């Protein structure tokens, strides 16, 4: 299992645009296009990455592309951000996905405000930091995803990905 795989099971894939659980328009693997409600403002960022007149629709290697870059992004949002790095150069191989995984799917910033488990994270102190996690907005509004994610942080393994 890796990055890839794990995203992709945690965010699905959609051709076609669409509202996601908060109402933004998005589509493909995650890929965000605007938290603006008019679905012409997401239409006109979806054919800017796209580069081509997609009426809403795009194809699964055009989808397959943007998930590269997003996953590319996160990272080196993890590699710039002084909070961010020294927790992900502790951690193992599984948990780093983790960590990826999280930056994902709330940014560099929003990973960077979580003080506290980042702290537990890096001083290897797995059960608090999953207690800590789970009291969150995060949790509470992506209930099955948090807990595989946390789940992985606890063990180091890809087992709530099985
Ligand atoms: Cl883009
Ligand atoms: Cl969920
Ligand atoms: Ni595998
Ligand atoms: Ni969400």
């Amino acid at each position: 299992m890796n990055i890839f795989e794990m995203l992709r099971i945690d965010e699905g894939l959609r051709l076609k645009i669409y509202k996601d659980h908060e109402g933004y328009y998005t589509i493909g693997i995650g890929h965000l296009l605007t938290k603006s409600p008019s679905l012409n403002a997401a239409k006109s960022e979806l054919d800017k990455a796209i580069g081509r007149n997609t009426n809403g629709v795009i194809t699964k290697d055009e989808a397959e592309k943007l998930f590269n870059q997003d996953v590319d992004a996160a990272v080196r949002g993890i590699l710039r951000n002084a909070k961010l790095k020294p927790v992900y150069d502790s951690l193992d191989a599984v948990r780093r996905a983790a960590l990826i995984n999280m930056v994902f799917q709330m940014g560099e910033t929003g990973v960077a405000g979580f003080t506290n488990s980042l702290r537990m994270l890096q001083q290897k102190r797995w059960d608090e930091a999953a207690v800590n996690l789970a009291k969150s907005r995060w949790y509470n509004q992506h209930p099955n995803r948090a807990k595989r994610v946390i789940t992985t942080f606890r063990t180091g393994t890809w087992d709530a990905y099985k």
